[PDB]
């Protein structure tokens, strides 16, 4: 229990006895106006909902054996998984994870346990409003959830009392990080990508209001007439109310203006909007902020130069930021945390990767191919493409 | 940063996706540890502690490696010598001694807070076959010029993107700074000084009711008797961001680190003249940088320190989605040669022998 | 005032009594880093070690 390195950094950052933040009120910040941004609101979206897309199951573990759930279990399990809870299922959970962990870097859920170990009930936590706790070895103790009146204390799952197989007999929570560059994991050091998009939120939001203020306050004219002095009382009005009847509609429209013995000069206000909104550095913030994202800029609809110098085809960028950004930075962070906090040894959480609308033909296309190579075992040609051994 | 964040964000990923196991060594046998060693050490390699998995050791691994060019963890051991547990070192808070002779004795991990000591490998006390007895660490180096490996020589990428962040950073305070500092207008308009103290606000009375939503929206403005002028207000913001140069940079600081700038996301102008399409890339940015640049470096170091004799752990490269395709088709190829024999053929596109 | 944010943002400026000149500056930084002879010395650089 002491060897832990990482009593280095909590004896100094965090005093054993007291809650601390889990995230900087400037982060919270941050994430709340992101939702009402038109450009990271449509990126978090698209993020939350193809990661919704992908349904997942409890299945037994392929590289370590024995001592596992029974079938029962994981089928009563699976019940849990597929509806958590009476408010949300499934597909709810994991959009609430896949914007937790987009914003924060980190997410949290409360388990209900009951007596004989079995869970009965999932709950998602706000990040924001938790907090926790940690003994002088640097382990996580308890979680605090709520505010200074209203609190609510939560065990963790290390501290939780266990039967004899290890499991959890009462209710507990869990929380994910990703890890950072100076080692230790659960301090108050945070990896999203909203670390690095202030400059260009910044810079795009100062352009739009500008061309707000300038449409809403430039004038709407399109000629500037002058007189001189020694014209009369009515004459000058004369003047204005001819000009006036060749509008639209007017009893002389259409027709010839003809001015007799006053030096009238006129000009042309050509008032041109159509660098309003500063075009090409509203694109390319908004190209930095989708890159950062790691989502192709093609999938979100915004348009570029270059669609056909790099990508083909649409199928293929759709395929490739699924592989390149899903499997990688979303699947498998919440895959290992629940099959860590949830199931017993011998199992895991898996996703069902191969059937997503995005691979179908793919995935038939290289299977066509196998079906000609002969040097290989039919249990290796079903393993290869993602089928169950027989 | 937002251009070298993603870089080393897109490095982890990249290592993170792939898997390891423990194997047994094709070049030398005889010492090698059984197979319920090897499994209990393949649980360890899955689950290293109570706080993280692979994919974060991989991740954290990968960012060290990246940016300081060496990495670092602790290992527990039990009485018999097995395995149990793996922590990773920030280099930032590592500290190491050196006897006469140049070996590594102990590592200093802290800070002026507080200081724990460890037994490097070579010092620690081992068993009768070598192996350690007790708590130790290890760290791995990137080789440099000079040829001493243990010394404070480093070799990382961020050597040399010092000029290209520094204007790239120079060229956004100036686009930022000159958003906020230029007026908003379009309109310069002077009149003389013979007109009343009432006709010249009744004048600007005349202009303001052009505005949208006004009494005489689109209309002309007609003036009596004053020569006013106008002149127009050409605002061009459309280069407030400096885009050659900035570009330029962002070019420059991805290709010092190596990953090909179309899987960035960013701006190219001639993709197809050498990214000839996205699949490619993928396949070339993997082979060429991934394979050779840190899956064998950790590789290596893990099997030389963690375990013994005979055995190693093997990275699986094979199993990579982005080879799925290229590996089938050879695959299929080799189908018809037949002056090979069947386990040749199995060897060359990475399967086992039966 | 007629800066961003400002009590009269997007509105004209009426100068009433003087005459003031108002002069157009173009810090044109699209060069700032010499494009094409620095391309080309990385290029002479880069074949000598025989790297396409």
């Amino acid at each position: 229990p002491s060897a832990n390195p990482a009593k280095i950094f909590i004896r100094r950052l965090f005093n054993s006895g007291i809650a601390k933040s889990v995230v900087s009120y400037s982060n919270v910040m941050a994430a709340a106006r992101a939702m009402e941004h038109p450009v990271v609101f449509r990126c978090l979206d698209k993020l939350g909902l193809t990661v919704q897309s992908v349904k997942w199951y409890v299945g037994a573990d392929p590289d370590i054996s024995g001592t596992g759930m029974s079938a029962k279990e994981r089928k009563a399990l699976q019940q849990v998984l597929n509806r958590p809870n009476s408010a949300m299922s499934g597909a709810q959970l994991r959009y609430a994870a896949t914007l937790s962990w987009a914003c924060f870097g980190r997410m949290a859920f409360k388990v209900s346990v009951m007596g004989d170990g079995s869970v009965n009930a999932i709950w998602p936590l706000g990040i924001p409003f938790l907090k926790q706790e940690f003994n002088k070895y640097g382990e996580v103790t308890t979680f605090q959830y709520g505010d200074e009146g209203n609190r609510e204390s939560i065990k963790s799952f290390y501290s939780a009392a266990k039967n004899e197989k290890g499991r959890p007999i009462e209710n507990y929570a869990f929380m994910i990080v990703k890890p950072s560059i100076n080692g230790a994991m659960n301090l108050d050091v945070q990896n999203t990508p909203l670390q690095a998009v202030g400059m260009p939120v910044a810079l795009y939001n100062g352009l739009m209001e500008r061309a707000l203020e300038q449409c809403d306050g430039t004038p709407n004219s399109k000629w500037f007439v002058t007189a001189g002095r020694d014209i009369g009382e009515v004459q000058s009005k004369e003047i204005k109310d001819g000009i006036d009847d060749t509008k639209p509609g007017g009893d002389s429209a259409g027709e010839i203006i003809f001015v007799f013995g006053e030096d009238v000069k006129l000009q042309e206000i050509k008032n041109d909007l159509s660098d309003i909104h500063s075009k090409i550095p509203l694109d390319d913030q908004a190209r930095t902020i989708a890159g950062n994202f790691g989502i192709p800029i093609a999938l979100l609809g915004f348009a570029a130069a270059d669609g056909s110098k790099f990508a083909s085809n649409y199928d293929e960028s759709r395929k490739a930021f699924f592989e390149d950004t899903i499997e990688p930075g979303y699947l498998t962070p919440m895959e290992d945390g629940f099959s860590m906090f949830l199931c017993a040894p011998g199992s895991r959480v898996i996703f069902d990767r191969d059937s997503i609308p995005a691979l179908k033909k793919s995935r038939a296309d290289i299977a066509a191919v196998y079906e000609k190579v002969t040097f290989i075992d039919e249990n290796e040609k079903r393993e290869v493409t993602g089928w169950p051994k027989k």
